[PDB]
């Protein structure tokens, strides 16, 4: 009832100031206050970019070029400052300064005296402010170096330099993608893009709680959970205090526990009865439960700490096929409760260039993966680790999480000073996420980083989880058809974004992409949102993806912008599509399929099926039709096809279905069928059609009408005649 | 200055592995005997204090920093043995060449060995073939034979003896012959033996105590005729005296390293704690030809 | 201000695998030529000094850190082969996209290969495919084909 911690905010509007950073960077708060720069209102949190853009210093840089002339700021430090007041602080009570993020080589004074110097851009970052804290108003000062410079401090070891990632970005902890990547712009940018707080802790208190499913029982509603409890605790306060610990659902009570402490750290067993498992998506409900500790003192009952959060009943395995295809990546499969899952899901990328603006993102963006109806979702070391909310809405709506560590593409350093900086880090993230039933899998893609640092980290500290060392053309290609893996990764189809989206982040003379009406020539700034890293006048590249995979499907590139968007988008939904058929389709042999990718983190040109603005391409709706629960799909047979029906889920389930020809209207093939639960199960064969044309699939389970369709034939076809099928059939609008 | 042991424990943060055992979590990340907190066969006495001796020592410029006594080979029947002295010491670069080292091997007055050699370098290797010498075997197998195995670094000019380690060794070797747990046997100078002995715990709860319980609680062993002991993980290290005792019954030692129930850290500073703890006590209890085996 | 080297070994405990080698004890915790202390083929003569030059050097804001050359391939049938350069700079920002790797093979004079390149970034990988040039074999083999590979960074403006 009584309240005896609190959180201050400490975000709003701050004062940034910036400058060049000179040979001897600024570290004092007299040499920035005496250096010669400007001053501007700021955000936090926030990006520098965001606060120059508000005060009219720097152009949009999601329009055109305009990103190449953030450059400069590359080289600039960043002097943020605010004044706060120190809240109320009785007798043994602690004051601690939390940074959910700062980016990234910054020092941080409190009253002019440093209490922490920050160097990882990736986790949190507390300092205890109690004794430097004045009575009164006090001073808050952030001093950040130029990120690109602090590499320069280090050599770098052959295998560091010429990967697709920056050698700028192998000596730091920071997101990789940030220095430029082929699918998020290059933005170094800087500042305190996360929450900054001030926590009030009692000297008795919660340093941390640790759920961790033993075993679940699901027919018997039963399930073990284990509590890891570490306290500080006064010895003064030994056996004076009680821990209570509930588990609820709803406020009604599940079960609840109370022990004395005696002990700083403790391990308390919960036996519980009548609760629900655990599920990803198709395989049962997203059951979550109330957990809570509090320490009480069990006299006055005055309640010192309390940790709330939302848990699941739920084991994780990570079975590796050792028989077939040794060495082969891929050769595993996820068990979840016992039961072997089938995973479906999207790469994870950047929510935003800017990432003080990804949680406003993370809402609409996981409601893409649940419109999608993915199981799964694999979190790229590429990007920043996402906060504790994105895995809270993975925890309810059911999406697993393969949770990268941060490394780009390419070796790192063996040495012990970059292995020190690895293992902090991996040691606060996985305290950070590992309470979370989404959290499936932990990944480091000989090394020392990832045979040792961080295998070292999982095996102290998340016993509980699998921790994996390591992760164009036509699309029925052999290079795709003929990949042995059960669990692939997959590579990703261009597709030109929807006009909307074009019309918004080209120049006006830029939109139509055509240099000069020349078709296959890029304007400079459809270059640019290659993406391309740096400002290098060249031709071709990257863009040169989504004119030769359209001249492969449709023979020629359209000369107009509005086929050529349908060209494009089309090419993209068939191969995508085709993918994910294929691995469903070839149960239970294939195990997962984690495609690339649900989102852009940038106005771009990408192979993402969906842009930064929310606008989604044609290939959203094609893959949304292949990962229903039970899906009728047709694979390509030796001679013919085979109408397959895939389930995803635990339970049996019948219907009818209808395959049809979409030009002619005559029948293929019509019959009931039965979908085994948790299996691909085969329909019926059906011959080989007369040249090209489309099929459509019309099945019906429980009431319910779903819609699906095969497109035969051997390339190339002819744009018209696709488009016609596609209207005919019923099922996608075309734009 | 003594702090709390108990609030120590607060200054780090446990992995999972080392929250839940039967040994505390208040032992995990100290160097302490882990049943001083408290087990089933041992009370909570946490305790504190200057438990074993304070003394102040005077070492000259020269002096003997290790004295490493290994047996390389034995020859029972024809009453032989092959010892190695590994002699490292401080000496100043004008006391070079103008030092030397006495190496005496004797058992009740008859000298065995002299040999002596001029120091001409910090640290020696002197090989010592021996003749005349009985091996050392555990109960049952035959007699414990002890040496005084005395090195001394004295002025070739003045005479002057500079420093002076004296010790008891035996003639002995170990091999631990392999074959699930415990598929192994103990040869001791080539014989396979039948080990059968107790393990052994703290001797009290107040360690200070413990010198004062040593001769009676080895006599225990004595009369019982065990010819193996194994000190077990949860006490703390015997001293020096225990040792001497087992030296001279006859009584092999399996010394544990001090472990509780439970796994434990992991990262760098645990492991430096643990690295200096084992080469303390390793070089302080290398040289006893009872100590049998080490286990981790 | 140089110490005794000898006098060195007696601050750390040797481990016993390090007494007794045919190599001095002195030796085994110092970073010296273990010959100095005395071999069967050189006599003992620890010696001192400054052996080797001494120099006092200037080095501008834009220099390199390291020039790693590597031969990737080589096929000497058809006088070719793959050369990596693995450039590390030291590069203020504001010399950031104002100076250029240039980058010359040659051979008494004839120049082979040339390649420009703008200095984006303080550290780059440059691959070069050279035709022309002869494989280097040791004796008996082939011949000792040596070629001069230079790497300079210049001022974009200024040709500095």
């Amino acid at each position: 009832s009584h309240m005896f911690v609190s959180e201050q905010s400490l975000n709003g509007r701050w004062t940034l100031k910036f400058f060049p950073q000179p040979a001897v960077p600024v570290m004092t708060i007299e040499g920035a206050e005496a250096a010669n720069g400007i001053v501007v209102d700021a955000v936090v949190p926030g990006n520098v970019e965001i606060d120059m853009e508000a005060a009219g210093l720097v152009e949009d840089p999601m329009v055109g070029n305009n990103i190449y002339k953030l450059r400069p700021y590359e080289g600039y430090q960043w002097y943020y400052s605010r004044t706060f007041a120190a809240p109320v602080v009785t007798e043994g009570q602690r004051l601690v300064l939390h940074f959910g993020g700062i980016d990234t080589f910054a020092e941080v004074y409190v009253n002019g005296i440093k209490v922490g110097s920050a160097d990882n851009m990736l986790i949190e970052h507390d300092y205890d402010i109690t004794s430097v804290v004045k009575e009164g108003e006090n001073r808050l000062d952030v001093i950040i170096r130029s990120s690109v410079m602090e590499a320069q401090n280090h050599f770098l070891g052959t295998l560091s330099i010429g990967n697709f990632s920056n050698e700028e970005s192998a000596p730091v902890r920071r997101a990789p993608s940030t220095y430029g990547w082929d699918i998020m712009p290059r933005l170094v940018s800087a500042g305190l893009w996360r929450d900054v707080t001030l926590r009030v802790e009692n000297p008795v208190t919660i340093v941390d709680a640790n759920w961790v499913t033993l075993s679940v029982n699901p027919k018997a509603r039963e399930a073990s959970e284990s509590l890891y409890l570490q306290t500080r605790l006064p010895f003064e306060m030994h056996d004076k205090v009680k821990a209570v610990i509930t588990i609820s659902r709803d406020g009604r009570q599940i079960l609840r526990k109370e022990a004395l402490m005696r002990k700083f750290a403790n391990l308390f067993t919960l036996n519980l009865s009548g609760v629900d498992a655990w599920w990803p998506r198709g395989y049962g409900e997203p059951a979550l439960y109330t957990a809570e500790v509090s320490l009480v003192d069990v006299t006055s009952g005055k309640i010192y700490d309390t940790k709330t959060s939302k848990i699941g009943f739920r084991t994780v395995k990570l079975e590796l096929d050792e028989v077939n295809l040794p060495g082969q990546p891929g050769q595993f499969q996820f068990i979840i409760n016992g039961e072997p899952v089938f995973a479906k899901g999207t790469n994870w990328v950047p929510l935003d260039a800017l990432h003080s603006r990804d949680a406003s993102h993370v809402e609409e963006a996981v409601q893409l993966m649940v419109e999608m109806n993915c199981n799964i979702v694999r979190c790229w070391g590429g990007n920043v680790y996402e906060d504790t909310h994105f895995f809270e809405l993975c925890d309810k709506y059911g999406i697993m999480v393969w949770q990268d560590f941060a490394m780009g593409c390419g070796n790192y350093s063996q040495r012990d000073n970059f292995a020190a900086a690895l293992e902090k880090e991996a040691i606060s993230v996985v305290v950070k996420l590992r309470n979370h039933p989404s959290l499936i899998l932990w990944s480091g893609n000989n090394d020392r980083v990832s045979r040792q640092v961080l295998s070292r980290v999982i095996y102290e500290f998340d016993p509980t989880r699998p921790y994996l060392p390591s992760s164009r053309g036509y699309y029925k290609d052999p290079f795709y058809t003929e990949n042995p893996s059960q669990f692939v990764s997959q590579i990703g189809y261009h597709g030109c974004p929807n006009r909307e989206t074009l019309e918004r982040m080209f120049s006006p003379d830029s939109v139509n992409p055509w240099q000069n009406g020349v078709v296959g020539m890029w304007n400079d700034e459809w270059q640019t949102k290659a993406n391309r890293i740096y400002d290098d006048k060249f031709q071709g590249g990257r863009n040169d993806l989504m004119t030769n995979q359209v001249r492969i499907i449709f023979g020629e590139v359209p000369a107009d912008l509005d086929d050529f968007i349908f060209a494009s988008q089309s090419v993209q939904a068939e191969a995508m599509k085709f993918f994910v058929e294929l691995w469903r389709g070839r149960r239970p042999y294939r195990t997962g399929i984690i495609w690339w990718n649900i989102r852009d983190g940038w106005p771009l040109l990408s192979d993402a099926i969906s842009d930064y603005w929310g606008g989604k391409k044609q290939a959203f709706y094609y893959m949304q039709n292949v990962h229903h629960d039970v899906c009728c799909l047709i694979n390509p047979a030796a001679n013919g096809y085979m109408l397959k029906v895939d389930n995803n889920t635990l339970k049996d389930f019948e219907g009818v279905v209808e395959v049809k020809d979409v030009a002619s209207g005559k029948q293929v093939f019509k019959g009931k069928f039965v979908s085994k639960a948790n299996q691909m199960s085969e329909i019926a064969t059906l011959p080989m059609q007369k040249g090209q044309g489309m099929l459509v699939i019309s099945y019906r389970i429980e009431g319910n009408e779903y819609f699906n369709h095969y497109l035969y034939g051997e390339p190339p076809y002819k744009l018209d005649q696709y488009r016609k099928w596609v209207k005919k059939c019923g099922i996608y609008e075309l734009e």
